């Protein structure tokens, strides 16, 4: 029919000088952390900066003796919103290298909770666990950006599972529905396994007593994880893909998604075997 | 009780992995231009330099357009440039998204001014990243605390939600244009989405979708250079001064970021 007005002109700001920056709230000063442990303080100092990820490597069988010391910051920091905001900034702008590093860190950390019989619950504050939902969303976003030969050229692609889990998370952050969907099938694709690993902690933290069965499935996934699995799975899958994919352009699209290197701002450690 | 996973999908334990593999780039070829300004612009484009140093006023872009085409449209290094830009966009905070959006819209306006056609085949390193940019803008909007959409004079919250759903769920670009053209735009967030959709939608319109194409052209023609940065700056400034939530400030900082990554950005157009 007739052409309609596009938009209310009052939406536009008053003319002025070019805007070259976006404003961000000024950050209140941080309090001193509540520990005198110089190893823990050193680890926090290094988490604040984008250190080369090889420097942040931590052998996972040494993590149990570091867990309770590091809790003095990870659980008990008086700077909770500062730390979570720093980690969310890195995750929200993360390439797949960065996503993978953060996922291995968060799963190894969650296994320490399991080893010490700590419960998972969104009430108690934990700067690592409380960014696991943002990390799941970022992983789904990276998977959706990959050329779809990455999922189709697996031995058992299970592409309908990849698509539906990604849909559930990307459309409406339907985390528990993604767990319900994943538990109806044996996992046979490494991409599906990455999704299962990424969903297990964000789901466990929001389960209530009525979702005890889903919680038990998340605990099964967490127990089967082994330190370094996320990086190991991606390293293998990406190498195999370069050795078999006939597309002229897939490698250029993939390199952009994977990125040149990880950003470790807010990352305390990269756990490895 | 169902087995959890086939153990054969797990890789052989070997070396600790401290990086993810990507192949090395070949040597790039010389760009097809001797124009000193354009070659200087390309050298700056390769680095993450302060964005104040890529500023380009609206009176200067029209004359530099045809010179810049020698790279943007006719480079022998198309995959180098596009993959560099897609890498920045795929890891972008909102500062970076905003800069690249203004760049793409001003570039698209120069296409219109010169009666060029929009299509997927025409190789253009700026327009061929506009769909990635739209997806990234939607991703940022969805992470913002919702006080950002609700605290507008006319939030149109249902429009923001549906457009974000269409793009994030299945990249339904033309359906998003169809939905947007049913209503007058009254929220700055909806206007940003409309600006971000118009070039990706124009590029994939066929002969059966000339009415949608025409709507994209109205949006592109009404855009004013710098609008994306100006709108976001005003809106973020008002929200800081009026939102009472402490959690919102910290979350907003994380999404917005503290500076842009200009790697692959050729220019930041302004008034
Ligand atoms: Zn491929
Ligand atoms: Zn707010």
């Amino acid at each position: 029919g007739p052409l309609l007005k596009l938009f209310d002109i009052s939406i536009l700001p008053k003319s002025g000088e070019p805007k070259l920056f976006l404003p961000v709230p000024s950050l209140p000063c941080q309090e001193a952390e509540k520990t005198n442990d110089k190893y823990v303080l050193a680890m926090a100092q290094r988490a604040m900066h984008d250190v080369p990820i090889s420097s942040k490597q931590l052998t996972a069988n040494l993590l149990p003796v570091k867990f309770k010391p590091l809790l003095s910051i990870v659980r008990y920091t008086p700077n909770y919103y500062y730390w979570v905001s720093m980690r969310k900034e890195t995750i929200a702008s993360a390439n797949l290298c960065t996503v993978a590093a953060f996922l291995d860190e968060s799963l190894c950390w969650g296994q320490q909770y399991l080893k010490n019989d700590f419960i998972f619950s969104e009430n108690g504050k934990d700067i690592i666990l409380d960014t696991s939902s943002a990390l799941l969303s970022q992983l789904v976003h990276k998977i959706k950006m990959l050329p779809f030969c990455h999922c189709l050229m697996q031995t058992t692609p299970q592409d309908h599972i990849v698509k539906q889990v990604c849909y559930l998370i990307a459309s409406n952050n339907r985390i528990l529905d993604a767990v319900r969907y994943l538990q109806t099938s044996v996992i046979k694709s490494p991409i599906v396994l990455l999704l299962a690993y990424a969903v297990c902690l964000p789901a466990a933290i929001i389960c209530t007593k009525n979702e005890t069965q889903l919680y038990s499935h998340c605990m099964r996934i967490l127990k089967e994880y082994r330190p370094g699995d996320v990086m190991n799975i991606l390293h293998e899958s990406l190498t195999q893909h370069l050795n078999k994919c006939p597309s002229s352009t897939c490698a250029y699209t993939t390199r952009a998604i994977v990125g040149t290197k990880a950003n470790t701002t807010g990352l305390f450690f990269l756990p490895t075997q």
